[PDB]
């Protein structure tokens, strides 16, 4: 089992909420402005003035802790640097085992609910279980930070608002490493490889790591500093993390064609070159590899062939299991 990040107790906290009328309230990391952060999110910041903390059972009628699964549409991602540890996240829900040791079965906003969620990490060389209160950042009645494309689901918040309190603040979280949040939801081996020399056979590293449901992450790094915008010419974001989702192959006009597959965090903002939702290779594949691949949405999900990924990105990070 789990031992308890700073001696608070998940099931003890909630039946004696439960019992004395009231939702929690976590002295560990309050709704106030500290829990925010310092500078950017600091007391006396423009970001920070417009934001209240209220509870999903506040904000909707029907909330839900998990909605359709808990999977990687889940996470689309909100006004802080936390990319890194989104892609991370969105990662984590390819593989069922990981995810659910660190999103406990059996919470809720129906029965037994008095205001309190719990997570596990791997943190200072444990596996912790760590308690939030659902007080959120809001404005306007909306979630300010990480939120689901279905917007009455809060495990995501959630989640990222535990993190959030094992590093301090949310702004705590603002430029990151992705191999970081991996180690951190596993326990497991990180290692990273450099796209511009990529060894012979890193697609069959790349499926074998997928197969097992090892985690993977890839990004572009801004070489000059800025220079040619955050944003690439065709739609790619530098700087950035993204989550490595699928590798699978396809027959374009009779030859085998290797094919990646990744997730922007932001669940929006997309490639836009060849293997992209709109482009005209798919005209020329196989109609049921088309159907089976190919998802025509915004939804900061996309393919490209792996030929074109290493000219584009130049890291991928792998973490491997047991
Ligand atoms: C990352 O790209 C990010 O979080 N961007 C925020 C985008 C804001 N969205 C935009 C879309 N709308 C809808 C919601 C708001 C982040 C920016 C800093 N990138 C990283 O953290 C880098 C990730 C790597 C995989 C490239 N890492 C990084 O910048 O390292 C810096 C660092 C390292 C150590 C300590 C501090 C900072
Ligand atoms: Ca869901
Ligand atoms: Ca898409
Ligand atoms: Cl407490
Ligand atoms: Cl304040
Ligand atoms: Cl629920």
């Amino acid at each position: 089992n789990a031992i308890k990040y700073l001696g608070q107790d998940y099931e003890n906290l909630r039946a004696r909420c439960l019992q004395n009328g009231v939702l929690f309230q976590d002295d560990a990391f309050p709704p106030v402005s500290h829990s925010l952060g310092f500078k950017e999110l600091g007391p006396n910041s423009s970001k920070t003035y417009g934001i209240k903390w209220k509870r999903p059972t506040e904000l909707l009628s029907n909330p839900q802790f998990i909605v359709d699964g808990a999977t990687r549409t889940d996470i689309c991602q909100g006004a802080l640097g936390d990319c890194w540890l989104l892609a991370a996240i969105a990662s984590l829900t390819l593989n069922e085992t990981i995810l659910h040791r660190v999103v406990p079965y059996g919470q809720s906003f129906q029965e037994g609910y008095a205001g309190i969620f719990h997570f596990q990490l791997w943190q200072f060389g444990e596996w912790v279980d760590v308690v939030v209160d659902d007080l959120l950042p809001t404005k306007d009645g909306k979630l300010v930070f990480v939120h689901s494309a279905q917007g009455n689901e809060f495990w995501s918040a959630l989640l990222e608002k535990a993190y959030a309190k094992v590093n301090g603040s949310y702004e705590a979280l603002s430029g990151g490493c992705t191999s970081e949040a991996f180690e951190d939801f596993t326990g497991g081996v990180t290692e990273w490889y450099d796209l511009q020399k990529a060894p012979s056979d890193l697609y069959q590293i790349i499926l074998k790591a997928l197969e097992r449901g090892s985690l993977l992450g890839c990004s572009i790094n801004i070489s000059d500093i800025r220079d040619l915008e955050a944003i690439t010419f065709k739609n790619l974001v530098r700087g950035h993390a993204y989550s490595v989702t699928d590798a699978k192959q396809v027959t374009y006009q009779g030859q085998r064609v290797n094919l990646i597959r990744m997730r922007n965090p932001w669940g929006e903002v997309e490639w836009k070159g060849p293997w992209s939702d709109n482009s005209y290779e798919w005209n020329k594949v196989d109609p049921y590899e088309r159907e089976q691949l190919r998802v025509k949405m915004e939804d900061g999900e996309f393919w490209m062939s792996f030929r074109d990924f290493i000219r584009e990105f130049t890291k991928l990070e792998i973490c491997n299991l047991t």
